[PDB]
């Protein structure tokens, strides 16, 4: 009812249960004026969002319809390495059941997508890719539970001959960005606001765009990290998402008006191909053109809420008994990544870690990219990039470092079992960018 804006169905628990048979499976569908067929999970694109409550259990029967075979990436929830397996392989024709728990203290947005290594950028980019929302008591509060609501999945995408466009070799060294850019799966769609507060979960399920997020006239009030609420509200003038993170805003719609998200321009590094003259400067493909996400139309004589004065207190983590350096280096011609000079190998383990211990790892970028780095399993707190104190205290799965950058970063190391760490930009984790970390 009211007006329509383009959202994933949402899958909910119910009576503490979240069962569910989900295919992996080409899609032929409608995009953006056109017909293209994808590979989806429960035949759409993004996937279902799966809605849950803490305790909850969730039983998650992946069944593999592809050519080839898959897994699924649990990303940004802290459950079993032995659920949450990046080394397993479904055979096409074959199913999984992913079965686990819900963390009592766990609240946010969260997502699913395929982690068969070798295979993730293209079968991320085809369309696999699906939110988990996890609802707290905290969104019972009259601040958050009056607002406005929705999930945005930024994702964009490319197609030729009605398919996926195929990698390119240009696209294993910068990542692939795609000329539709998208949100849940809709080119520029207008959300006609009904009430002047809104609550956005925002998603960047992209292989290596980054959006780098502003709405026309308004500031947005940071209440969610990757993995969990801020302490209290933080008001920004914009939002910068790299691939893998996601972020919850409050946006409060003072004015009568149609107001443009965007994503501004933005220089991740990316490498062009040479070129001869026109001097002025060099050759990095330089920041990317600004991007009309959607319309926000504000609804009648707004009156938007009053923020949260506070939201959740954030755990006081013991002292740290290890630090870990972690280089990241770059082959750009040869499309090669490093971590510590080394390339994946899933029969290596790297690090050897313990369990209920908190470790501080320096993740020092490099190369001249940004890249993205990603921990399976055991959520981060930032302390400080380049020196300089991170901006607010949440949990954080993802943290995105640009060319020199070194993060500091306190990790408690929760289950047993041998996990992974790798970049973001998946097409660097097929290309290398991935170690295995074993936690006894
Ligand atoms: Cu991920
Ligand atoms: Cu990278």
């Amino acid at each position: 009812g009211g007006p329509s804006f383009p959202e994933p169905k949402v899958v909910r628990s119910q009576g503490g249960l979240l069962s569910l048979k989900l295919s992996a499976t080409p899609t032929p569908l409608a995009i953006a004026g056109q017909r293209a067929t994808l590979l989806t999970y429960g035949g759409s694109f993004p996937g279902p969002t799966l809605r849950v409550r803490p305790r909850d259990t969730v039983r998650l029967t992946l069944e593999n319809r592809l050519p080839e075979p898959t897994n699924l990436h649990w990303h940004g929830l802290p459950i079993s390495p032995k659920v949450d397996d990046p080394f397993l392989e479904i055979p096409p024709g074959e199913s999984w059941t992913y079965e686990f728990t819900v963390p009592k203290e766990l609240a946010g947005t969260f997502w699913y997508h395929p982690h068969l290594h070798g295979r993730v950028a293209p079968q991320l980019f085809a369309g696999l890719l699906g939110a988990l929302v996890v609802e707290s008591s905290l969104d019972a509060i009259p601040e958050l539970r009056e607002a406005e609501e929705h999930l945005l999945v930024l994702k964009d995408l490319a197609l030729q001959g009605g398919r996926p466009a195929p990698h390119t070799p240009m696209d294993w060294m910068n990542g692939k960005e795609g000329d539709l850019v998208l949100v849940n799966g809709a080119l520029r769609p207008t959300l006609v606001a009904q009430k002047a507060t809104l609550r956005l979960r925002l998603l960047n399920a992209s292989n290596a765009r980054y959006y780098r997020l502003a709405l026309q006239d308004h500031p947005l009030y940071l209440i969610a990290a990757d993995g969990g609420f801020l302490e209290e509200p933080l008001e920004v003038s914009e939002l910068l998402l790299a691939p893998g993170e996601r972020a919850e805003v409050l946006v409060r719609l003072r004015k009568e008006g149609r107001f443009l998200l965007q994503a501004l321009p933005y220089d991740r590094g990316a490498m062009g191909m040479m070129d001869m003259g026109g001097m002025a400067h060099a050759m990095p493909q330089g920041p990317s053109r600004p991007e009309t996400l959607l319309y926000l139309i504000a609804p009648k004589n707004p009156k938007p809420l009053p923020l949260p004065k506070a939201l959740s207190p954030f755990p006081t983590l013991p002292a740290p008994v290890v630090t870990r350096r972690l280089v990241l280096t770059e082959d750009m011609m040869a499309a090669r990544f490093f971590i510590n000079g080394q390339v994946f190998d899933h029969r290596r383990v790297d690090l050897k870690g313990q369990a209920q211990t908190v470790e501080v790892w320096e993740v020092e970028n490099q190369g001249d990219m940004d890249h993205p780095f990603h921990l399976h399993v055991h959520p981060f707190q930032v302390l400080s990039v380049g020196g300089r104190p991170f901006p607010y205290r949440a949990w954080k799965d993802v943290v995105n470092l640009k060319a020199g950058e070194v993060a500091r970063l306190l990790v408690p190391l929760r289950e047993k079992g041998r996990t992974v760490f790798h970049c973001h930009i998946v097409e660097h984790e097929d290309r290398g960018m991935m170690g295995v970390l074993e936690v006894g």
